[PDB]
């Protein structure tokens, strides 16, 4: 038979979007990256590179998902020399996941942390955290002052808590010296990948069924915070500052390149996961709608997440008689440093600590277990035998998952989880979109795309989605591309400087996933019988098509095909 | 078809069984045991270890392989319940080969040094060796005085080369801090399994015409090296001393159990590589000719490699002036240290250099082949797919050593070089050979291993060994397996204190090979459906005479089975 397993409650494949749109992302980097372009000058080019890029990729990749009904690798049966881009979406589904898991556990030992009536991060002392030898300063009995940002003043309970009590930083100088994977991290981390293993073994049901609480928890959860924290003091001098009438702060080194990081990073549109949701799917699915309201709720829910951030913040510097400046915090983690003591100023804290990192794991396993849907889904449509051995797939997809994850769990564990993130998904990602796009639009044509759709719902798209799939979207992913490779800093943390052989591992690493293309295209090649225009033909017209190659007659070689539009 | 491959040049096939025992452990263990034992009293329990284990073990891995021809995990098709046995005879070829590949590395590093007219280990200064700022003394320069032994004198210049000019120990301190990898030992690693993958894909005619050089070559280096050695003054002190009238140095303890486990390290049976090398054998082939030539052959080589080495500690002895007290030597590494400065103090180094380094090379490249070709065609006949694509499975191992073996050439390459070693073929590689004599003997019976034999050639083997089939080596085994748990130290590389996890994480790696035996018998019963008696029955009966267990008679169950002799 054919793997169908069709959503019987619709309810479903919408939150399984919503919470593959909505992840951590939506937390800590919309509300930081809104002020720092300008505030209310940073929704504006939102919406606008939201329109033009992601809900046309989103729709897209819908389409291709709903009407071309297989896996992600395998969605290039009508352009089979673009299939190995396929399989960059795949790898890039993987690397990702080796340090996402391990921010799931992250979020699950402050979890298990709050367990208690007195939490580690408000006051500094051996309470699951290493003190510094006198470095770490009670900022509640001590007003002398402060000389750096929150997030780099390492001596606060919080942070010394992050570096030290979970990841034991001290004990770690650089990637060249990782030392030992902590055991306090390997249990949080294997607990994570079998809950994923037993919640993807079966399917999409108990995928579905697992994302029905996972994705509808952390809307509550931010619910009630912004309730409790809008009435809190400082709230109002935070969301007055992020959002200012005034929000003239614009150059060319702002909104206009950082917002277009951001779109493609929060929505998700353009990988294996939107290709595997949308192949479980009905055939006459309205993809165009649910392009909308996904995107429309993912935007709305970063809007809401930062306006919670920055009252959180505003509280924060309400109570640390510090300015807005200084709140402002960069680095990878941040939901770790200031929420769980701005949770601890404010009675009550474990409840609110609990339902805070329990969203934030739900989060979490939500977005881990979209990405390894997108890699033991579409990797077995394209091996037969994968097909029937699902669970002995998902078990040795989660046991490498949790044997190559150590490098990130490890003394260094931010040192080997601020490289992955930053060349996996920094540019590999991009140029493997723009690959895809050009394949869709310039050889499989945005007409025949646009009769799909309408084969598929029963209205052909606009005019305006056909001229964005093709010009615009490429367009601005070539100049996102441009602007990633040629505007590259050296990779350093907060202090720690990166050595001259990590720029070329994480090159290296990038290149493992975009020279997929070239590889592949040789191969599809080299690997056909027939004349040098013969070849050629086998790799830019489709499969079910390729009786037509004997008849000489394709409508790729002709003009009208990559002049329409 | 089937794959036969049998040995059309006769001669490949007892080069294959004789190369494969004679390697560094006959150059580098013989001589030092045999003097810490007793030299003279030493010969005499190496033949009667040499008489009632090895040569037993010998012959019945070679009629194993024979009679039954198939693979060292798809040998035990007559007895289903100790195959996986061979599964442990697979992960333990492949855990040495972490490390076994690496001294090949270091054969081939100073064969690159070896092209020059002054050799490095000469005199010290930068000369790819990396010296303390006062530790190396020139010893023809300084007669002072010495208070360690040659060994473990790490101020020495070959010693100096040895630790950080190769293996760069000094940027080192432990397991737990090892570093990054080297590259100028990562380029003769990868040339190594380079030359083992296009060695090894054809199958065994390349296999046979590699090893007609390669086990050639050591013969004659260490005839010329012995015919140039003895007139050297000082031979006839070593050679004296470590072979004495006055033999007697005999003790309860250590000195008859460092010959049981040297016979069984030195000669090779019990192991996938005997099986293999006789599967790929006609079947109407004198096998108890060959196992008693080919250990007749490696006991003589062993002989003549401790008289050589003895020759040269002499040589060394009477012109540094030390005691041959001093001149014994430990640890792993010995061909590196002491050698090469033995060949550097005669005239003309640079050959005698460059021919030890390449008998070296020929003997490491020859046990690695043996090694992996053990391990492919037990892995090909265990599964039919691997048969077809022998070279992409060639490759995929070949790949999975070289990346595997990394943490073996770092910084700490020896700290990730002696736990293995110990673990793998030190406990693991016993008990394997435990089962497998017993599933042999006492299940599958010796009367009918003795039919089987004489069906292959035309007589039956005598009483003698069907007695030590069943009764000596067994018991030997298992004396061998209970001194080596009951007997056993932490581990320390020259005074280094392992961590106390070391010590877990190998005995974890050697149960990982050991306890794939209970698995398997609990995987092999309840796979099998049927009552309590006749699950027995599958695993503990031939599977081509399973159409007798639905008859109800079954000659294990019989008490002349279990005692037949
Ligand atoms: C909006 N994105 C949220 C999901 C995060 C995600 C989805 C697939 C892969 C990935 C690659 C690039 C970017 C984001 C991801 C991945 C693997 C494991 C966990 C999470 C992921
Ligand atoms: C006396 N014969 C020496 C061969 C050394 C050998 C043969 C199989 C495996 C192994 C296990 C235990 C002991 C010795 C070995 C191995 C893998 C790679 C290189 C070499 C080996
Ligand atoms: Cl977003
Ligand atoms: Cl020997
Ligand atoms: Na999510
Ligand atoms: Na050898």
């Amino acid at each position: 038979a054919q793997p169908r397993e069709t959503w019987g409650k619709k309810i479903d494949f919408l939150l399984s979007v919503v919470g593959f749109a909505v992840d951590l992302a939506n937390v800590w980097r919309f509300p930081y990256l809104c002020y720092k372009n300008g505030g209310g000058a940073f929704l504006i080019p939102y919406t606008l590179f939201l329109i033009i890029a992601g809900m046309p990729l989103f729709y897209m990749e819908l389409a291709l998902g709903q009407y071309n009904r297989e896996g992600a690798a395998t969605v290039w049966k009508i352009c089979p020399f673009f299939k190995g881009v396929g399989y960059a979406v795949i790898l890039i589904a993987l690397y990702v996941g080796f340090y996402y898991n391990v921010i799931i556990a992250w979020s699950l030992y402050y979890l298990f942390s709050s367990f208690t009536l007195n939490l580690p991060w408000t006051d500094c002392g051996h309470t699951w955290n290493s003190p510094n030898c006198t470095d770490p300063k009670l900022l509640n009995g001590s007003v002398l002052g402060n000389h750096t940002k929150y997030s780099k003043y390492k001596f606060t309970p919080a942070a010394e808590f992050y570096e030290r009590g979970v990841l034991h930083l001290h004990e770690s100088s650089g990637i060249h010296d990782i030392g030992l994977p902590q055991w306090q991290l390997l249990l949080c981390l294997m607990v994570v990948v079998i809950v994923l293993y037993f919640s993807l073994w079966k399917g999409v049901k108990t995928s579905g069924k697992v994302v029905w609480i996972t994705a509808t928890l952390p809307y509550f959860v931010l619910f009630v915070l912004l309730v409790h924290g809008v009435t809190l003091p400082g709230a109002s001098n935070g969301i007055n500052a992020y959002l200012h009438i005034d929000f003239y702060r614009l150059k060319e080194a702002t909104v206009w390149i950082d917002a277009a990081t951001q779109i493609f990073f929060s929505l998700g549109a353009g990988f294996g996961v939107l290709i595997a949701f949308a192949s479980y799917n009905k055939f006459d699915n309205n993809c165009y709608r649910d392009a909308l309201l996904t995107s429309s709720i993912n935007c709305i829910t970063s809007f809401v997440s930062g306006f919670a951030i920055f009252s959180i913040l505003g509280y924060m510097a309400h109570e640390h008689k510090v300015n807005i400046e200084d709140v402002a915090t960069e680095g990878a983690g941040l939901v770790f440093i200031l929420y769980p003591e701005a949770i601890s100023t404010l009675s009550g804290s474990t409840f609110w600590a609990v339902v805070f990192f329990v969203m934030l794991l739900a989060l979490g396993l939500d977005s881990s277990m979209g990405g390894m849907e997108a890699v033991i889904t579409g990797l077995a449509d394209d091996f037969q035998v994968l097909k029937r051995h699902r669970k002995l797939f998902t078990f040795g997809v989660t046991f490498s998952t949790f044997l190559l994850a150590l490098f990130c769990i490890t003394k260094g564990g931010i040192y080997v989880l601020t490289l992955l993130d930053t060349f996996a998904a920094g540019t590999s990602i991009l140029f493997a979109v723009l690959m895809e796009a050009i394949g869709v639009s310039w050889f499989y044509g945005v007409d025949r795309f646009s009769n799909d759709i309408q084969q598929m719902m029963g209205f052909r798209p606009g005019l305006y989605w056909r001229l964005c799939w093709k010009f615009v979207s490429p367009a601005f992913l070539l100049f996102v591309v441009v602007v990633s490779i040629i505007n590259f800093k050296p990779l350093t943390y907060d202090d720690y400087i990166f050595p001259p052989w990590a720029n070329w591992v994480g090159w290296g690493i990038a290149l493992s996933s975009m020279v997929l293309v070239p590889i592949y295209v040789i191969y599809k090649f080299l690997s056909t019988q027939g004349s040098l225009w013969e070849r050629l033909a086998y790799g830019i017209t489709p499969e079910n098509e390729h009786h037509l190659v004997a008849q000489r007659d394709i409508r790729q070689f002709q003009l009208q095909h990559w002049l329409a539009i």
